[PDB]
């Protein structure tokens, strides 16, 4: 019955159905996106209206569309041909991601750059990777894709320790032509291999790990109903899957006594970008929207069990639309588990004589993704106290170029020749927020050092102030980690029965933001990323904040044209966006295949309560 | 045979005889610190001397000594009476916690305040609480102590829920005579129970978790020999203990191939203050040392099975001296064990076809401590990529007091008429390194951003430096979040196989460092709390950043008078201080007993490895 439920194969095959009956979807149409909207706010009252939106790309040239299609009515409520000059070009198609290679191995000038090099070009793979923006005018409503090489010496090799760096080319995948080659002189091409399976690298492998074997006899304790919905230890939520943003946590809210208090409306990743900071032309425009131009959500791994998640597992298997909109499942796609998180709460008193000690866990819903070279894990968070959290993990293959004789400012050293060019992955983590429902309001908080003097005459007080945030003019905020700072979100009609606001405070890592120069193309297709924090006021298409068409599209959408509309956001629906990011310069530990590192953020419970909200859990 | 086993009872008992025979632990002599010390540098040629340092107090008023003792041997090797007025009164004694109380139940001022607000003396607790150095001339060398009053209604009542506002009382504990009687006037003692067993509170205990279960089949990875010596996936290292710092890593080090690689000498958390932010005269004074004044590790629990440690745990009870010099064993006062980590790394290569997961798993070596209200989780993980981590679990009681009609801008409200008043939590770790040796050096790296122009057209590159601190004056270093601050250790005459010194870079998390005015008696007495990172030439006696005697001292000692010999740290022995702590507004979620929070810090190796050290860690 739940609005908020998966996208079924037989949705998405009716989708196609309706599609085809409108007109809409011939033999030279290919579907880039698919996914669910969100039922209206206030929807509630009325009957499911199950719609779906769709980008429609055309093989033979003609411009795409934008379609949104009512999969329980069996009709089209709208349908826009796109102009992709203007809004952006549609996300990359997984079958264009060979065609790069493909199209290149009969091109007589990357021919001859292979033959200067010596390279056999039955061994060069080609990355097919976004274009963005920058000085070539021809490109302009055209479907780009740049190509790097790398060799492969035999079938099972990795490419990745093998850069051909010196060149680059440039390939319309619509028209099937090559624009550009460039080739700015030759590198050796590095030789030693990175293949993290050959016993000869790994050596004889550790026989010294014993079993870890986690169980539940009882099964979780946690349920799923409605094949999406969870509830855990208070906590009420629907795990959504969108095939840009991956896994959406929707109606986030906690039982506290009898009544259900929404928290969070909608919890997503909403955009990642991985910019690159080495200045050398082969690499310079290299900036990878993993979810707005590759699609996330697209290429989740089917997880394998006690393997990529150990204990007593529960598994989702979203099903998403391929390119002539035939249903596909991700088998095994998102795990959800709990898990033991160590101490909650402990104290041994003297007077009392009373020793108290109770025991955390944590729900865990995840996925993890593979964008070429790259591999993330998206981890959120419920823990018993009321906390909510996010983690990327991020690991794969670090990028690799030449290193260049005599070293380099913007590019580190893995192994003889090889370099890893410096970058950032920085995500965009979009909050709809719902403290105790929709009249929302954010106070930035910083700590306040006090002088010693009159009042505070042996120099120890401190304090702290809170500025709300009232239009969007003024919510746009920057960290400042040496001041303590963070945002709470509260609802200034729902107090506590100390008569204060509830809120949650949101505790940002404090990393650094975007570092380009802010005159780059970089910096404007990826404002977010130049600030910790934004609020917006709700509306239903401000999704990304990056805009729906990230892919060769400049600035013109997104957050800086959201907040231009300065509306009032002190007592209001409104949604937090909070960029948090990685700034890498890769260590030869990171060779040849990367440990994970992490980032993220969390939320705590500020005055929700009126205590705390774990008396109840038992001992042992 | 290791010179760095724990201590055993034996050697206690050999203690207390060798003073005993050298006359100076007669019946009026009461042991306030025993520990062993670390054996000399180079010392590994010569044969075991086991030397223990001792604080002797005495309770008839004459002058305490210190006293360094050859358990080995059967001698003295030093005896000196010390002037507290001048260096410092000795740590509080276990004996003095009851005495504020029992002497200030038969003060006729204590007893004229107790009446004024109607309370029953049989019913009053009363703290005994660090006095720290004031504007009061005649504690100048005597052992005072502060009392704060807490009404206990019944023998099993939280107490913390009742402060007794407007009131505080002043001891000297060995001429046993109350000093001063302060009362500003009375404010209403709060009258809610905090009682987080009594099912009135609770409510009905969930019945929804089912059992996690944590098992190692074959037993856990590492091995313990020599009581204390651990291996674990690599890793060496000695796992101490001390009444004042609690547990003490030694001789961290790595085997990497056939060679065990020093990575640190010797961990500790050296010193922990918790300074309060309320300028009442009732608690302005409270700044709470508890590793220097109490010695955190003398209140180290008995940690339960399945209980406060999870898995399979071994256990460390290390033995401490009572005040009489006999030995005192905490049965299971250190948990040792191993548990998963997650996904160590992780690539589902297109070209290659391999897939490849690998899981994480961390050695985790803690202990849980009580002072008073407060209790304290201390944490090392040692991982298989070969960071290094420390964590603090902070929970307990928060300390109260009334809350003010009208408000505060430095406590805030818990419960009805209930306050607490604002304090941070600050640890200082003493890292003396030995990455693959001892002649290391310390460089600060920030990220450097570089400007559109000339090399840098498309306004993308980014870069960063790296300064070396070559001497004591220059390495007094702050945080600074935004720039992506870290500071790398390093080896200067120990390169890769890329020719570059190998590393470690210590990650903090950048929180606020300590907020009182500069001016003040605790900017002074914790002046290692005002900055982030300290680098010292090693010494030893340089051991704790406040100094060997904290309580009743003022500033003259710690670190910044080991700083000003201004010695060479450029490729030499030295020691890191990382300052880390908390900053708590409290919230009504921390009544009446607090959820656990965090921090800490990290090191991962940079460039100390060849490539990763993880790639021999076998599938499932
Ligand atoms: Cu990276
Ligand atoms: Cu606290
Ligand atoms: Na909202
Ligand atoms: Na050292």
């Amino acid at each position: 019955a739940s609005p908020f439920r998966l996208a079924s194969a037989g949705e998405i095959s009716e989708v196609q159905g309706i599609l085809r009956t409108a007109g809409l979807l011939g033999p030279e149409k290919r579907i880039a996106y698919l996914g669910v909207l969100d039922p209206a706010r206030g929807a509630g009252s009325e009957a499911e209206d199950r719609r779906f939106r769709v980008f429609i790309h055309d093989v033979s040239g003609a411009r795409p569309q934008e379609v949104t299609v009512s999969v329980t009515n069996g009709t089209v409520i709208s349908a826009v041909e796109l102009d992709t000059a203007a809004t952006g070009e549609l996300p990359v198609l997984e079958e264009e991601f060979e065609v790069v290679e493909q199209l290149l191995a009969t091109d007589e000038r990357w021919l001859k750059a292979l033959a200067a090099r010596n390279l056999d070009v039955s061994k060069v793979r080609v990355a097919p990777l976004s274009a963005g923006v920058f000085e070539y005018a021809e490109e302009r409503g055209r479907r780009i894709l740049r190509g790097l090489a790398f060799v492969q010496d035999f079938p099972e090799d990795s490419a990745w320790a093998h850069p051909v760096d010196g060149l680059v080319a440039y390939v319309d995948v619509v028209s099937k032509e090559v624009t550009r080659v460039i080739d700015t002189g030759v590198f050796p091409v590095p030789a030693e291999h990175g293949n993290y399976t050959d016993p000869e690298l790994t050596g004889p492998l550790r026989t010294t790990q014993k079993p870890i074997s986690i169980t539940q006899p009882e099964g979780p304790s946690f349920t799923v109903t409605g094949g999406n919905h969870i509830e855990w230890e208070k906590w009420s939520l629907d795990v959504g899957f969108d095939v840009r943003e991956g896994v959406v946590l929707h109606n986030i809210a906690f039982r506290d006594g009898d009544r259900l208090r929404p928290i969070i409306n909608r919890a997503s990743i909403a955009e990642m970008v991985v910019p690159y900071g080495d200045p050398s032309p082969i690499r310079s425009w290299q900036n990878y929207f993993d979810t707005g131009e590759y699609l996330v959500g697209q290429y989740a791994n089917s997880l394998e069990l006690g393997c990529d998640c150990l204990g007593d597992i529960t598994y989702l298997s979203p099903v998403i639309s391929d390119a002539f909109g035939n249903p596909r499942e991700i088998r095994n796609g998102i795990c959800m588990h709990e898990e033991d998180w160590g101490i909650l709460a402990k104290h041994s008193d003297l007077w009392s004589g009373i020793n108290y000690t109770r025991r955390n866990r944590r729900m865990v819903i995840s996925f993890f993704t593979t964008i070429g070279n790259y591999d993330y894990g998206f981890y959120w968070y419920l823990y018993l106290d009321g906390t909510i959290e996010f983690e990327a993990k991020a690991t794969g293959v670090v990028f690799t170029s030449a290193f260049p004789e005599g070293g380099s400012d913007n590019i580190s050293q893995l192994a003889p020749g090889l370099g890893a060019p410096f970058h950032q992955h920085i995500f965009s983590a979009r909050l709809d927020m719902a403290i105790d429902g929709f009249t929302n309001r954010v106070e930035e908080e910083d700590v306040v050092r006090q002088t010693m003097g009159p009042g505070n005459e042996r120099g120890n007080a401190f304090s702290r102030k809170r500025t709300v945030l009232t239009r969007e003019s003024e919510a746009v905020r920057e960290a400042d980690a040496r001041t303590g700072r963070t945002w709470i979100i509260s609802n200034p009609e729902s107090k506590n029965r100390l008569n204060e606001p509830v809120g949650y405070k949101l505790h940002a890592h404090n990393q650094p933001t975007l570092l380009a120069d802010p005159g780059s193309s970089i910096a404007r297709r990826a404002a977010f990323a130049t600030k910790d924090l934004w609020v917006t006021r709700y509306a239903d298409d401000e999704r990304y904040p990056t805009g729906d068409f990230v892919n060769q599209h400049s600035g013109g959408a997104g957050l800086p044209s959201y907040i231009a509309q300065d509306r009032d956001i002190d007592g209001q629906d409104i949604v937090v966006w909070h960029t948090f990011g990685l700034t890498h310069f890769p260590r030869v530990e990171d060779w040849p295949i990367m440990p994970v590192d992490t980032v993220g953020f969390k939320l705590r419970p500020e005055g929700f309560f009126d205590r705390s909200p774990v008396l109840d859990v038992p001992a042992n």
